[PDB]
């Protein structure tokens, strides 16, 4: 619990069983990604309002009884060739015949075409309308078959490459479903676009890292098992609630970086356990033991800083939240099973196949740390005149701008508007429904009007009042019926929407009618106004909630506060930024996007997605200047040691996630251009300006009160192991008289009492050495002690000989007490016979040492317990007696038993 004795479990575990896991996370993962492939259509482009609003409630209520429109589902400007006029007979027929044809071999998409081409000869001014001026161009409205948008847009996809033909080719279609088309079609450009620009930048940046292939493969293999995963735990998703279509690349723009960083931080630190002299298995363990807790821990924080978009009512907010929540637990779930398990199979040979086979930064710190107020109060100022243009953004909904000013579909419903105005159109209405189920009368409809009419700012094109808010056109669609009546007028300012909504909300309905207000404005300023009025309890979830897990990693009570400083910094700078780039339009001309206002919910992503980010990324370098300075480092060292070994790893991670945003960031769809850039902005001023300069300036303000917490901080006792639990596992701890192996009676941790074969005679001796009637049992602290007198004895005999005395006192506490050990087993003289081994030893030459003692007739005799020795000169840690085989069957009372 709260301690690495879980992951010490699972590092030893997943080792142990290296196949089998290594062979059914695989299976998972590949058999989730080959069933993760029909997401593509089982995903809604709905989810952008709030379906628990009163204009959603309007447009359900409306749809129902009026029927849903068609007439904006496919628009398609018709123009005669060789500058022929519509109302040549000759093309009108041939051209009418094509879309006969058409409609009549697609009943099932279809419902029929609509147009001044179908009744040339008409006297009504709307449908005449219907063409130019000029009768050089004229449209048609081409309805579809479906009972929801979803399914209207892939029976518009059926039909597009045989409607496309019509008239020679030169038809160009607009309206909802070309342009949705386009739209969501922009997941496979910014997909197939990873796919050969990320991918092979990613495995180059990956190469230099490592300077071996299989050590470089790893982390971009785990990536791809991530994306497939992911996307079949979607897919799953999908079978209970609505997906999004923006999962998709969620799950490849978050999800793979975050993975392989995951993957590329625990490879790095298996290589590390390696080069210090720990065995794969070990290694393994270590591994899991710190990074594979690092990584879990860092899974829980981008969590942490996802949940709370949960909290907005927008299904797109929601299906992303799942991908994201997905995407991290899978990655870093993979990164402690199938890449430990891999790294437990291949062991060194991770560094086997190198580049032949396909073929003072730290006292800058210093520099800040003596010159804190030089760097951090500019950088304090400036990354607040950032956070100005914040002030000054917009919100609108998803229209034809969202793509590119030079997309052929977007130019083409920008043709419809301009020689067809009037058509498009985005009004306001009035939905009545009269609660006792009776029609409703002319009275009560003139009633409505009336009040309507006190509100201003709607148009008037009839320049008559009586001719405004006329009733809503009517399908068979819709079931007509009279309970419900729908009055709707448009507006002459677009930006009055949330102003005119409240007003037409504030009108007193007549005679016990409920009026819902909708229309897309309303929706659009409806799921605005649902965003910001959570986004403070959002806010303070997420802040607390980091700030929470900070006081656990850190436990200091100011650094938590400190960092949650620096995420309301580089975040409240990096929206400042955005709201420069995509509603004022700096870089619209060079990047090729339209300024225009944002979406509402992107900034909810965004704000939890920059908050994670940088989040994750101080945890990390701070939790480590902590134990530094638990260590024993100052406060401005514990300072140099954080950053400097954080260092490779960050810029190596911040590079990689770098490149797969920089992959998206050429995405043709605007909000997708928007997230891919928060991210390298958010990214870059964390690789830099905040982890190299505010953080340890901001970190001066003072020495050692950053540090603290009352006793309400970790523990940390450490069970420092010592060399009597050392020689507890080799020699056994009995607190009652035994024989050992020779037969003779031995207490404690290998204490020979006598060789007699009295029993009496060897409580005789225990009675005189603990000091009183022990009945041949003593206590563990009787038995320390006893053994520490032995230990005693065990030195002063070391120092006395001078075969022994030199490469004693040149070893590390710790290789002491392996070279005591030794000592105890075969005594001096014995220990003394390695002449060789010992001055290599003597030398600090710990791997050639232990090489040479392996060879020993002592390793022959006893394997499991030399191995162990010799481990621990190699490494010079515990950890080959903090984690054992176990068994030890025979006990052997040792040399240097003191006596009193
Ligand atoms: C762990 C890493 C890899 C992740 C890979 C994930 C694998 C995905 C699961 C395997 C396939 C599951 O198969 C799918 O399960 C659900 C069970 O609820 C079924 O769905 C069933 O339950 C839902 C519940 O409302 C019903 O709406 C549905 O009509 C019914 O058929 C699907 O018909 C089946 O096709
Ligand atoms: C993401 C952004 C999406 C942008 C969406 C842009 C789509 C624009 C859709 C334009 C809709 C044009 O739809 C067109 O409207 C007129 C009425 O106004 C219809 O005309 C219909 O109503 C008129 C009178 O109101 C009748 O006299 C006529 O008999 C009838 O056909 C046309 O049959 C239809 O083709
Ligand atoms: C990256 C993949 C994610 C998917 C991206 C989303 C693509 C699908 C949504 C595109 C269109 C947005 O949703 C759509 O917006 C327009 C206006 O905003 C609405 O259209 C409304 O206004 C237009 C004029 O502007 C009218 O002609 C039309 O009669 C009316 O319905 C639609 O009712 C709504 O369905
Ligand atoms: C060990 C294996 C390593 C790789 C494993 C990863 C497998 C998944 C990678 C691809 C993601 C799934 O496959 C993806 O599905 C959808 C539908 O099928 C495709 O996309 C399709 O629908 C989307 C939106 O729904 C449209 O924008 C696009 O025009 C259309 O082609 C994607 O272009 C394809 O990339
Ligand atoms: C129960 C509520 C809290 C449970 C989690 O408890 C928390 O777990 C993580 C990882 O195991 C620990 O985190 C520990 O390892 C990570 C690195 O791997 C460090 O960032 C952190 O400084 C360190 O303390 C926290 O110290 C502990 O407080
Ligand atoms: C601390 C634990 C961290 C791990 C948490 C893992 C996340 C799992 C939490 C799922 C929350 C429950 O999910 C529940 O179903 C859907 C999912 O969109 C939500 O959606 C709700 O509004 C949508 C509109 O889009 C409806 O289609 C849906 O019928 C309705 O349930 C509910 O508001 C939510 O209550
Ligand atoms: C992690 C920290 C998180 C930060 C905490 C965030 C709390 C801030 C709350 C501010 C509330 C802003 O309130 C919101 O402002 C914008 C304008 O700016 C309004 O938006 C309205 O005005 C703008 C400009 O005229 C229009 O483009 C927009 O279509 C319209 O809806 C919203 O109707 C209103 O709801
Ligand atoms: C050939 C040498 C390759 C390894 O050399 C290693 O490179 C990384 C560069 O990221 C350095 O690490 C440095 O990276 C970035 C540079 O922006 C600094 O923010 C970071 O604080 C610093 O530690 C290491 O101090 C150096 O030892
Ligand atoms: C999607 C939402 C809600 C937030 C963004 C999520 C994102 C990118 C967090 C940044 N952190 C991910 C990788 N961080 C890397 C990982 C390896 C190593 C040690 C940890 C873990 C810190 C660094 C260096
Ligand atoms: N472990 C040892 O020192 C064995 N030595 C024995 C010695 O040094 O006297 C022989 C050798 O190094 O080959
Ligand atoms: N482990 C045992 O029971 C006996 N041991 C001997 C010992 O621990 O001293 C054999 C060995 O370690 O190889």
């Amino acid at each position: 619990f709260q301690s690495n004795a879980m992951f010490a479990w699972w590092g030893r575990t997943v080792y142990q069983f290296r196949y089998i896991v290594i062979g059914v996370m695989v299976a998972l993962c590949l058999g989730g990604g080959v069933y993760g492939i029909s997401l593509g259509n089982h995903v809604t482009q709905s989810g952008f309002y709030d379906e628990g609003s009163q204009s959603v409630a309007a447009s359900l209520i409306g749809d129902e009884v009026y029927g849903r429109d068609r007439t904006s589902h496919v628009v398609a400007i018709l123009t005669p060739p060789d500058d022929k006029k519509v109302t040549d007979k000759a093309w009108q027929k041939k051209v009418t015949e094509e879309l006969d044809q058409v409609v009549k071999d697609h009943e099932d998409q279809i419902v029929g075409w609509v147009g001044w081409l179908k009744a040339p000869d008409t006297t009504d001014p709307t449908v005449s309308a219907m063409k130019t001026q000029d009768l050089r161009h004229t449209f048609i409205s081409i309805p579809l078959q479906g009972d929801d948008d979803d399914e209207i847009l892939k029976n518009y996809q059926v039909v597009e490459p045989e409607l496309q033909q019509v008239n020679g080719g030169d038809i160009r279609l607009a309206g909802l479903n070309p342009l949705a088309s386009e739209l969501t079609g922009t997941i496979g450009e910014d997909q197939k676009r990873a796919e050969v620009a990320a991918i092979p930048l990613v495995a180059v940046v990956l190469f230099f890292v490592f300077g071996t292939v299989i050590a470089a493969a790893l982390p971009a293999i785990i990536g791809g098992l991530a994306i497939a995963g992911a996307l079949g735990i979607m897919r799953l998703v999908a079978e209970f609630t609505p997906v999004h279509f923006f999962a998709q690349p969620v799950v490849t723009l978050i999800g793979l970086g975050i993975a392989i960083d995951y993957g590329l931080f625990i490879v790095s630190r298996f290589r590390e356990e390696i080069a210090e002299g720990y065995d794969t298995e070990a290694a393994v363990r270590r591994t899991v033991m710190t990074s594979g807790r690092t990584v879990v821990f860092s899974a829980v924080i981008i969590v942490a800083s996802s949940v709370p978009l949960l909290l907005f009512p927008q299904g797109f907010l929601k299906s992303i939240t799942y991908a994201i929540i997905a995407s991290v637990m899978l990655a870093a779930i993979l990164s402690i099973t199938v890449l430990a398990a891999a790294l437990a199979i291949l062991g060194p040979r991770v560094d086997a196949l190198g580049v032949t086979t396909l073929l003072f930064w730290g006292r800058l710190v210093n520099v800040v740390m003596k010159r804190p107020i030089a760097f951090a109060a500019p950088i304090l100022v400036v990354m607040v005149l950032l956070i100005i243009p914040l002030g000054q953004l917009s919100l609108g909904g998803i229209s034809e701008k969202y793509l590119p000013p030079d997309n052929a579909v977007r130019q083409s419903q920008e043709q419809f508007d301009k020689l067809f105005p009037g058509f498009r159109t985005e009004p306001l209405t009035l939905v009545m429904k009269r609660e006792d189920g009776e029609p409703i009368t002319d009275a009560q409809i003139a009633d409505m009007r009336a009040k309507a009419l006190t509100v201003s700012g709607f148009t008037d094109p009839d320049n008559d009042p009586e001719k405004m808010w006329k009733e809503r056109p009517a399908n068979d669609s819709g079931s007509k019926d009279p309970s419900v009546r729908v009055i709707q007028n448009g507006l002459e300012n677009r930006n009055d929407a949330a102003k005119k909504i409240d007003e037409l909300r504030a009108l007193q309905p007549p005679h016990g009618i409920e009026v819902f207000v909708g229309g897309t404005p309303a929706l659009e300023q409806d799921s605005i106004h649902s965003l910001f009025d959570k986004l403070p309890l959002m806010a303070l979830i997420l802040i607390v909630t980091t700030t929470v897990l900070m006081f656990l990693a850190f436990g200091s009570v100011v650094l938590p506060i400190k960092a949650a400083l620096m995420s309301a910094l580089t975040l409240g700078s990096t929206m400042g930024i955005l709201t420069w780039m995509f509603v004022d339009g700096h870089g619209s001309g060079l990047m090729n996007y339209t300024p225009q206002p944002l979406m509402a919910p992107m900034i909810g992503l965004i704000i939890a997605v920059i908050w994670g980010l940088s989040t994750d990324y101080e945890v990390f370098l701070v939790s480590r200047m902590v134990e530094a300075r638990e260590r024993g480092m100052s406060t401005a060292e514990a300072i140099r040691i954080g950053t400097a070994t954080t260092g490779r790893l960050i810029t190596g991670a911040a590079l990689i996630l770098a490149v797969v945003a920089g992959a998206f960031v050429f995405s043709d769809l605007v909000m997708m251009k928007y997230l891919a850039f928060g991210l390298l902005i958010a990214l870059l001023l964390d690789a830099t300006i905040i982890r190299m300069f505010l953080v340890p300036a901001v970190m001066k303000l003072l020495g050692d009160d950053c540090w603290w917490a009352p006793r309400w901080m970790k523990r940390v006792q450490e069970k420092e192991f010592n060399i009597f639990e050392m020689l507890r596992i080799d020699e056994g701890l009995r607190l009652k008289i035994y024989k050992d192996t020779e037969g003779y009676y031995t207490i404690g941790i290998g204490h020979l009492l006598t060789k007699s074969p009295s029993l009496n005679a060897a409580k005789s001796e225990l009675d005189k050495a603990i000091g009183r009637n022990t009945n041949g049992v003593i206590t563990k602290d009787e038995a320390e002690k006893l053994f520490n007198q032995d230990v005693d004895a065990a030195v002063r005999g070391i120092l006395r000989n001078a075969k022994l005395k030199p490469v004693y006192d040149s070893l590390d506490a710790v290789r002491r007490a392996a070279l005591i050990n030794m000592v105890f087993q075969m005594g001096e003289t014995g220990v003394a016979g390695f002449t060789n081994s010992l001055r290599m030893l003597q030398q600090k030459r710990w791997d050639e040492a232990a090489v040479n003692l392996a060879k020993s007739r002592w390793y022959n005799q006893t394997p499991n317990r030399a191995k162990r020795v010799i481990t621990t000169f190699r490494t010079g840690t515990w950890d080959a007696y903090e984690f054992h085989l176990g068994g030890i069957k025979a006990f052997h009372h040792h040399h240097h038993h003191h006596h009193h």
